[PDB]
């Protein structure tokens, strides 16, 4: 039956293998980035009229019927995002007259304006001259002297946050401003009625921080400020200490852009590091069929060719299969030697991560090096002596990354503090990084396929953090993937890997609740909006990533031989295309919950071909 | 006569112009820039045996019957360069037996062995572990602290040993050591009986650095120093802030190579810097007909092109030529517009000089940017105002940079500090940046063409500069050139322009030296012994470039029409070749009085060429 099914998914996803013989899906986001993008063009006066082109025909294609553009496919119109793409289009040549503009400018006021956008939108427009400085939270480039140890020292934001926060206290320490040609002055973004409901810090505002802005702004209208002078350089040297080898600045595309817009302000675009940073941006862009050109919020090469493998094996190919070993080589040159910034929390560590993209060595994360360690565990290579190497290098690191909770974060050990959580810049996502469910058990999974049980200390306290995380109707959240099916199906099937029983209450709760949001179509999905409305958790389309998830769970908590079970697996039989891959108009994957979604393009292919896999080993 | 001469000449040096529209003639030295080389690709694990081969028959060839090698060509054998090719040879295959081996061993034995080679020499063969590290004079990175204005300081050194003092700190702070295969290994450079004679800091050893030192290296064998983590890590930054865009440093050899090795030892050898610092060597490297190559020590396209320029319009060239236009353009291009490390002394003086290589924005000099903004104001470009703007911006930068004395120093102003000539590690070449003759003349000549005399205070300030420097026969010493028909040319050609009176005295008692040198060919040569020994003062074989030199102090004195002067012009027309170049066996340039030579393969072309132009004038 199945058969049939997985070995079309096999011979697909092996048609996928780059040559170098890694995998490597495109990651898909949001207009803001493409927006951005043209905005720095003009900021670094580089701009470039066919690209200008290709750029518009993606951001119509993107915008919706009724003229706006969200952050996942199918979700509510998104302000920031769409006035960002309003004034990019204005940029590049659309008149507000255009059907296009004039649903999207409706919008826009209906919402109150420019003045209801999150801070970088206030931003980006402060840095075009489209509205006030003054209005816009400071950050201090003065940040740089807080020590190891103190609040808001940049080293209790999260890996993502402080690159960020270090590029723009150079941007906001001078407050530039590249003014726009005539023919694109947005004013009529302030032109609206309804009152501005401006969003606030993450996690409320106490008076303080409030206090403290209005004094930073006030003591950045002086006519001295004394040691920032060295405070800016402070950063620089920050940011050309850790530009990542692609020339970007941990493989994102946020601080990237902020470095080089810093680079600009201090007269450094003759500079290899500006040069460098500059053309690196190519890698991530991605020539769209369509005539469009889109951008990559980031890339995840290491990241896809690691679940590539575990698939594939689970799937039946051999453990020395030569195209397997092309991706077991190519992992083996990947692994990090050389200490990042988790480093600072962890002195004696020695190194042996891994990173997402390509050339990140300052930032590999638990995620990335758990699999990919683990797919490692899985195959025979020629040299067993680097293979038995990088396994022992990579395991300890995870191990040592492990955080006082019992559980693992993503790039760094007690990332906790709550402090950064309510200053006022802090408007948009995470900036933290504590442990998570997801991560949590991708390591124990790990740590499984080695023996490792519950027998080790480690993997107790770690057990013990999920059995005290897990959620009232017995569901896992999901940090880095849409959402309690994701969580649940890792967890169940990582306590399954470690020895723990699957029969205990804990984990049937779990597994009935799976059972339970089965779509009709035999299938499971989860929309993005059960990060904002719990009405949602488990409930959405049905997707071949979630149903693989949902059914991962199931076949790993026994009841592999269940209706349930039959039923998703024929879901994905049915649904699967002529050539042997799966489709999935809906993103599965999360950045940062109610705030930021990902598309991951392989899911789709990956995960139903590792789910059939692993069902076929049940029979 | 000389017209056939001079067209000739004319139409040769148009011939060697690149296509986007500048000269660059290769730079020679000596071996030891591909002897150090060869060992900077062991340190750096990166041999390519075709390369090494090149090189073997590069340094091959270069050694002379006595199995030695020298800084210029008929020059004594020189020890440290000796020995450097001598490993270099061993290292790529070279057993110590065969006839060059062997006659180089002696010459090296003869001399007191390894000990009695500069620092530099005992160093690199230090990093390669054949010779201990304790016996190097320590430089540690702690430098690093000294505030604009104390002893020692980083910038009372010159532009070119500042940054290889900061880079070699990391080094000497590591003591690393990167052992040579055995069959390498140069026990034999010690087996000598001779007493070792070993060279002392340029301007003599105080016993108080003698101490300090003493003091560094047993500092340097405590189990903790403190603060030191930070020292390292301010030269590693003020190393990534100046690295130029070709991805080298300073656009000169020595720094260069430290900063690599440097970078490697920091285990930064994936880092964007060292990646573009690496690959950017290749432009500085030469196919050599014969099958050799050979690396500059730096490169002078900037130079060359400004000469081109100003000879080719002496000799008759329109002011608007177009191919002389894409010259001027390509200038334009070149100048520098942001603050370098000159601006520590001038932080209020305007960007607008130029640099000797191609992308050197850090590091522009007093010399072509006197040639350049004069060689432009020589000519009608399209764009008059960008033409009038540039020469304004140069013009002001130079007047800036004048020192105390009154006259111009190369990179600097005002670094005269004595202090660093007795530091135990300065015991090559010069270490400090003060003002010299033949800058301060070049100055004054480019101001002249402007009309700027004796009126304006800065120029007196300047010709009472070089009054005072004139030598008691009349003649003026040559820093950045073979040597004092180098300076007395330049001298003398300036004072003329600015409007002085040729008839003075100690005009006269100059242009007479002149005459009196005359050699028998009619022509004129200097050999780079005047350095070490007074009685080659204007004593050597003749060459082409020196020969126009003498002529042109004779000309602009007014003795256009004398028997010497017409003497001289037949000796470039005769021994001008068929194609319309000239030959010049010789070096007649300087790099270090007594340390370092140059040679200037545009000299021989330009020069004769310019001086047959301005004989031409005086008729
Ligand atoms: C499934 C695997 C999970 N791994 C992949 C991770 C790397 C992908 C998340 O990547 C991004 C990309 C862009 C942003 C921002 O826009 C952003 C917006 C605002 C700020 Br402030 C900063 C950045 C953010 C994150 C991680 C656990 C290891
Ligand atoms: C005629 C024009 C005059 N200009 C040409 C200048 C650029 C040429 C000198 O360039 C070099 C090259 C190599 C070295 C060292 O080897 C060295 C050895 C030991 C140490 Br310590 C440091 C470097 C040094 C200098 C200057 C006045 C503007
Ligand atoms: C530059 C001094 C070399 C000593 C530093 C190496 C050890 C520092 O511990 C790591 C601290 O966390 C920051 C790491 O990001 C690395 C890039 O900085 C360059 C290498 O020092
Ligand atoms: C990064 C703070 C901005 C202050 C720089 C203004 C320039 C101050 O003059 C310092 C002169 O030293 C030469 C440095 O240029 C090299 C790169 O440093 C980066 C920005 O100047």
């Amino acid at each position: 039956a199945y058969a049939r099914t997985l070995d079309r998914a096999v011979e697909y996803l092996l048609s996928c293998q780059k040559d170098e013989g890694y995998w490597w899906g495109p990651l898909l986001s949001n207009v803001t980035m493409e927006a951005e993008y043209v905005l720095l063009c003009h900021i670094l006066d580089r701009v470039d009229r066919d690209r200008m082109e290709k750029i518009r025909r993606y951001l119509l294609h993107e915008q919706r019927e009724d003229g706006t553009w969200a952050l996942y496919p199918g979700g509510p119109p998104d302000l920031d995002t769409t006035i960002e793409a309003y004034v990019a289009l204005k940029y590049i040549g659309m008149s507000r007259d255009e059907e296009p503009m004039q649903k999207a400018l409706r919008f826009i006021q209906s919402q109150g304006g420019i003045e209801s956008s999150r801070v970088f939108t206030r931003m980006w427009l402060a840095l075009v001259g489209e509205y006030p400085w003054e209005k816009v939270p400071m950050v201090p480039p003065e940040i740089m002297f807080l020590g190891k140890r103190m609040p808001l020292n940049i080293y209790e934001f999260g890996s993502w946050a402080r690159a960020t926060v270090v590029a723009l206290s150079i941007v906001m320490s001078r407050q530039p401003v590249f003014p726009l040609p005539e023919r694109a002055r947005v004013p009529e973004l302030y032109e609206t009625d309804v009152p501005p409901r401006r969003r606030g810090a993450k996690g409320g505002g106490g008076w303080i921080f409030d206090a403290l802005d209005r004094a930073l702004h006030g003591y950045q209208k002086l006519s001295v400020h004394p040691f920032r002078r060295a405070a800016e350089i402070r950063a620089l040297d920050w940011l050309l200490e850790r530009q990542a080898g692609d020339g970007s600045w941990g493989g994102i595309q946020p601080p990237w852009f902020y470095a080089l817009i810093a680079l600009k302000i201090l007269d450094m675009t003759q500079h290899p590091a500006f040069i460098k940073g500059w053309e690196g941006l190519e890698l991530y862009g991605v020539e769209l069929d369509y005539g469009g050109w889109m951008f990559q919020a980031s890339i995840s090469p290491v990241w896809d060719t690691g679940l590539a493998v575990l698939a594939l094996r689970a799937a039946g190919l051999p453990a020395d299969h030569d195209r397997l070993v092309k991706a077991g080589e190519w992992l083996l040159d990947r692994q990090i030697t050389v200490p990042g910034d988790w480093a600072v929390k962890r002195p004696n560590l020695k190194p042996g991560g891994f990173a997402f993209q390509f050339d990140n060595v300052y930032y590999p994360d638990v995620d990335d090096t758990a699999v990919v360690v683990w797919a490692l565990n899985t195959l025979r290579l020629p040299d067993e002596r680097r293979r038995r190497d990088a396994m022992t290098k990579g395991f300890r690191w995870i191990v040592g990354m492990q955080s006082s909770n019992g559980g693992w974060g993503a790039y760094d050990v007690d990332n906790t503090s709550d402090l950064p959580n309510h200053i006022p810049f802090c408007d948009f996502g995470e900036v933290t990084d504590p442990p998570s469910e997801d991560v949590t058990a991708h390591v124990l999974e790990c740590f499984g396929s080695f023996g490792y049980d519950d027998a080790w200390k480690v993997i107790r306290r770690a057990v013990e953090y999920l059995k005290r995380e897990q959620k009232p109707d017995g569901s896992w959240f999901g940090r880095w993937g849409v959402n309690y099916l994701y969580g649940t199906g890792a967890v169940v099937s990582a306590l399954k890997a470690v020895g723990i029983d699957t029969r205990e209450p804990y984990i049937q709760k779990a597994l009935d609740w799976v059972e339970q949001h089965q779509n009709p179509d035999g299938g499971w999905g989860e929309d993005c909006r059960s990060y904002e409305d719990p009405a949602y958790a488990g409930k959405g389309a049905s997707t071949p990533s979630q149903t693989a998830w949902a059914l991962m769970a199931l076949i790993a908590g026994g009841r592999a031989e269940s209706e349930a079970a039959r039923r998703g697996v024929q879901y994905l039989v049915e649904t699967q295309r002529p050539d042997g891959g799966w489709d999935e108009p809906y993103y599965t994957g999360t950045g940062f919950p109610g705030d930021f979604y990902l598309g991951y393009t392989m899911y789709r292919h990956v995960f139903p071909t590792l789910a059939l896999g692993r069902y076929k080993q049940a029979i």
